[PDB]
């Protein structure tokens, strides 16, 4: 059944709750972003109102074929009324079109639902600064102190410098980047930019990227693989067997692959710096795992919460085990006692 952390009390609303059939008493289904664990269940047969960003609405229409009459896009940073209740959508710093949602309940309670987010100090100057938030539905994906990772900027600098060096040493090297969802587009776009190439990809992935309102996108991507020296492939294919295979397909245009796997966290983060990362190599193929995250580090999460000072926190990630739930509740209490709220 629909879990309680997907329901917004005092409303008929649910958030990211599309896989339970008809939720009894739901008058509006919000969708925070277009990732499969969140939209799971939506299709062309859905006949209830869906409230989302413009970009998520483009993806619902074009990729899932949800009918236009049930898609309700809202602008960001704008007070809107939905079934009698004031809401605001805020940028979540996750993947394209990802939002946080502020609900202003008729009784005076204010609720923030983060969806998936990567907390940033810039959020402390949004419409969130303007009133008190009583209840926080929090993306707790990396809520443990071992989870450190570098900034997105540091990671992109590493990838750009690595690729440019390799291709300038060997003009017959191919760059490949893995993907299995939207998000992390900066990785392959920044590398293609430094190399003066467009990124080549499948027709399905090109269609997905054409929904994202990225400026000048027609200048940056293509379905012509032969004219491109940065290829995107399914993340599943980013291994030695899959890459040797791909290289055979390029018809002796290339003699070397340099591949990037943008992982979330991996335990080499507890020891190794970004300057010190090394690839796995077999023959003329090298694979780099780079820690490009679109979720909060533990310290970024802690700073956000200690700034916001919520009265109650409801985790939305890692909720399935008693040990995880108890560990998270311990951190929340530490944070509250340290900051004095
Ligand atoms: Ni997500």
């Amino acid at each position: 059944t629909c879990p309680f952390y997907k329901k917004i009390p005092g409303t008929g609303f649910t958030v990211d709750a599309f896989q339970y059939g008809v939720v009894e008493g739901c008058t509006a289904y919000f969708l925070t972003h277009f990732h499969s664990d969140h939209y799971a269940g939506l299709s062309k047969h859905f006949t209830f109102p869906v409230y989302c960003s413009e970009i998520t609405g483009n993806l619902l229409k074009n990729k899932l074929h949800v009918q236009e009459q049930y898609i309700h896009p809202l602008p960001l940073d704008t007070e809107c009324i939905v079934n009698g209740v004031k809401v605001v959508l805020l940028d979540a710093n996750h993947c394209p079109g990802a939002v946080m949602i502020l609900f202003y309940l008729p009784n005076g309670t204010v609720i923030l639902h983060t969806g998936d987010f990567r907390a940033d100090p810039s959020m402390e100057r949004s419409l969130l600064a303007d009133q008190k938030v009583h209840m926080l539905y929090l993306d707790t994906t990396y809520c443990s102190p071992e989870y450190t990772f570098p900034s997105q900027q540091e990671v992109i600098r590493f990838a750009i410098n690595t690729a440019f060096e390799a291709v300038t040493l060997n003009p017959h090297a191919l760059v490949v980047c893995g993907t299995y969802s939207i998000g992390k587009e900066k990785v392959f776009l920044a590398i293609a930019d430094v190399l003066g190439s467009k990124v080549g990809m499948s027709q399905e992935k090109y269609k997905t990227l054409q929904c994202l309102n990225i400026p000048e996108i027609n200048s940056l991507i293509t379905t012509d693989m032969c004219s491109s020296l940065v290829h995107l492939l399914p993340m599943m294919q980013i291994n030695f067997k899959g890459l040797q295979s791909h290289l055979k397909k390029c018809g002796g245009k290339y003699n070397q692959i340099l591949a990037f796997r943008p992982t979330g966290w991996t335990h080499s983060n507890k020891f190794t710096r970004i300057a010190d990362v090394i690839p796995q190599t077999k023959g003329n193929i090298s694979i780099y795992g780079i820690p490009y995250s679109e979720h909060s580090s533990y310290l970024e999460m802690k700073r956000f919460v200690q700034w916001l000072k919520p009265q109650k926190i409801i985790p939305t990630v890692n909720v399935g085990t008693w040990k995880s739930r108890s560990t998270m509740e311990k951190y929340f209490r530490e944070w509250k006692l340290e900051a004095g709220y």
